[PDB]
């Protein structure tokens, strides 16, 4: 199976890069 639950935790990571 998979842990898509992280699909919602990979935000701050993608964000920090959205501006830096």
């Amino acid at each position: 199976k998979l842990k898509l639950f992280k699909k919602i935790g990979i935000g701050k990571f993608l964000h920090s890069a959205k501006k830096f």
